[PDB]
């Protein structure tokens, strides 16, 4: 695997339980997405991560946001400065 | 248990694994809190719930937000029109 976001996004989608993935910067800029997660979700995902950050105070305690519904689970966490969201279909 | 929020909040705190609880309306108005969750968190909690609502489209699919960190788990969900957040210390 080479160090491009594109290759990371493609590899992530090889996981059969993963139906979507989206990465943003800290202001909702859509860095890249696949599957169920697209441009329209970028802003919401970034706001969720930024708001979650305010319910803590480090040291670098990166707080994980998980949203659960009938349509599966979205897990949002920062990795190396980037906000990464993954949509998984469990059942 | 009588039907007052105060009695509900007090009863909720009887759960030994629960360290905080806060209820807001859909705009962050702090309806009542106990423990680790206070006025300062009301806005964030409401924004988390309102943003989570935008990642779905019903029918009344109330999407649960769970934040996880070293300091425990906060679970945020709407119950009967109200946004309810519960802070649990697991370990």
């Amino acid at each position: 695997m080479e160090a491009t976001l594109e290759q990371h996004l493609e590899d992530t989608m090889k996981n059969p339980s993963i139906v979507g993935v989206l990465c943003t910067d800290s202001q909702g800029l859509n860095l890249g997405c696949r599957g169920t997660l697209s441009d329209e979700h970028a802003g919401v995902i970034s706001v969720l991560a930024q708001q979650a950050a305010k319910l803590t105070s480090d040291p670098t305690d990166i707080p994980v946001v998980c949203l659960e519904s009938d349509n599966g689970n979205i897990m949002i966490q920062k990795h190396d400065g980037i906000t990464v969201a993954v949509h998984k279909m469990a059942s």
